[PDB]
């Protein structure tokens, strides 16, 4: 039988040696390429805001790593600034940079870090003031408030309750929980009769710019967000419009093609099938349906998906539903699958859980290392997988914290209490 707690000690070793990775080769840069050893920007080109370090913060206190967690902190102190003449995209803003120093703030109580997270929120409200609606266009000027790019989606108009609501519990500012909910009930109040939304909307004519319903691309983490105020603020209507989606999403959307549960797109009024591609990013919403107490279609969900893990080893970034093959060859180095492990083992502890997640994390260990750390892949069907050169900013908050939490039992969460935001960021928790 597996000894949990060493895979947990090797999962730790494992990002300690990245970190020291970007520590010498991308040190305040947005993200390490660990092939070649070098750095890119994220944000704004040439102005790096240090992704990746404030991604890492919470995961690296979660481990006990805490020289290295106070490097980074001291770090953020001492040069992160938002003054800055240049656009920045709000719904990554939002969940990478806001979220990652709330939850840096709550492990370590540091005033400084909750004073930057509202710096940034407050330059990420004048994208709201910009609609006569109130939902966010997509980019923002740091500096000068200016705005670019209503052709927003649910996923960018509705992924910010989690970080703004925590940010008006500590300040005592009710302003930002109003702005975030105030966008989610827009959509919401225009809900076709079968009970689903388009999942692209224009910020500032407040209506919907095509027909497909999604519970992938435009749209994932909407309906997390719903769940997760009911979890975090007990908001009533937020709970009320959680089950309402996904029971419509269950009625209109799910499909079963050669045997296996899936969410295709359909057209948002008539419920007819508009699309055959089903994203990885998907795998969510498994863990999503155990929460909002549906797991038995959870866990038929997350079925599919350990067939394509056992199948093509890495779960390919795109598949067509009709046959069950790639439509893509490349990948983002991508952690839903141990997502929805970790939200789905709260529920009962079910070791199945820990054994799925193991074999993830192995074939991330056999397909991503490199000489500086981990990449993502150009192509899952060669062998061995060819490899790009990139670590996305979400690796670090995401995938080696959710193995860490499922293998360690730490004495630094109470499992109980314990609630992450859509890039991972622990936002209730912490054991001081
Ligand atoms: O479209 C995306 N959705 C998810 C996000 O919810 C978050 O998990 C990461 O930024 C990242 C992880 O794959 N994501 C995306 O690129
Ligand atoms: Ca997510
Ligand atoms: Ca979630
Ligand atoms: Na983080």
């Amino acid at each position: 039988p597996e000894d949990w707690k060493a895979l947990a000690a090797d999962v730790r070793s494992e990002f300690q040696w990245a970190w020291q990775g970007y520590v010498a080769k991308a040190w305040g840069k947005d993200e390490i390429n660990p092939v070649s050893g070098t750095s890119r920007s994220f944000f704004i080109e040439g102005h790096d805001l240090g992704l990746s370090l404030v991604e890492a913060l919470d995961t690296l206190w979660i481990m006990g790593l805490d020289a290295e967690f106070q490097a980074g902190v001291d770090w953020v102190k001492a040069n992160l600034s938002f003054d800055v003449d240049g656009n920045a995209q709000v719904f990554e803003t939002n969940i990478r940079l806001v979220g990652g120093l709330l939850s840096a703030h709550l492990a370590s109580g540091d005033p400084v870090l909750l004073a930057k997270a509202r710096d940034l929120a407050d330059r990420l409200a004048k994208a709201f003031e910009a609609s006569p609606h109130g939902l966010p266009w997509r980019y923002v000027n740091l500096r000068t408030g200016a705005v670019s790019d209503p052709e927003t989606n649910l996923a960018e108009i509705g992924t910010y309750l989690s970080e703004f609501g925590v940010l008006s519990q500590l300040t005592g500012e009710r302003k930002y929980f109003d702005m975030a909910k105030r966008a989610m009930r827009h959509t919401l109040d225009r809900r076709s009769k079968i009970g689903l939304m388009a999942a692209n909307i224009h910020a500032m004519t407040g209506a919907f710019t095509s027909r497909n319903a999604s519970i992938d691309v435009y749209a994932d983490s909407f309906y997390e967000y719903l769940w997760d105020a009911w979890a975090l603020f007990g908001d009533e209507d937020c709970k009320r419009w959680a089950v309402e989606c996904v029971d419509a999403q269950l009625a209109h959307q799910a499909k079963r093609y050669d045997g296996r549960l899936w969410f295709p797109m359909v057209d948002f009024e008539t419920g007819a099938v508009t699309g055959t591609a089903q994203s990885e990013l998907a795998a969510y919403y498994a863990g999503l349906l155990g929460q909002v107490g549906r797991k038995a279609q959870g866990d038929d969900y997350l079925a599919s998906f350990t067939y394509l893990q056992a199948t093509f080893g890495v779960i390919p970034e795109s598949i067509d539903v009709t046959t069950g093959q790639p439509r893509r060859k490349h990948t983002g180095l991508r952690p839903e699958y141990p997502d929805a492990c970790l939200n789905l083992w709260l529920i009962d502890r079910d070791p199945r859980y820990r054994r799925l997640a193991a074999i993830h994390y192995r074939e991330m260990k056999a397909t991503s290392r490199a000489a500086f750390g981990y990449t993502a892949l150009k192509d899952i069907t060669t062998r061995p997988m060819t490899q790009d050169d990139n670590c996305p900013g979400y690796w670090w908050s995401e995938q080696m914290k959710y193995y860490y939490l499922l293998f360690s039992d730490t004495p630094r969460i109470d499992y109980g209490q314990l609630q992450l935001s859509t890039e991972a960021n622990v936002l209730r928790g912490f054991r001081k």
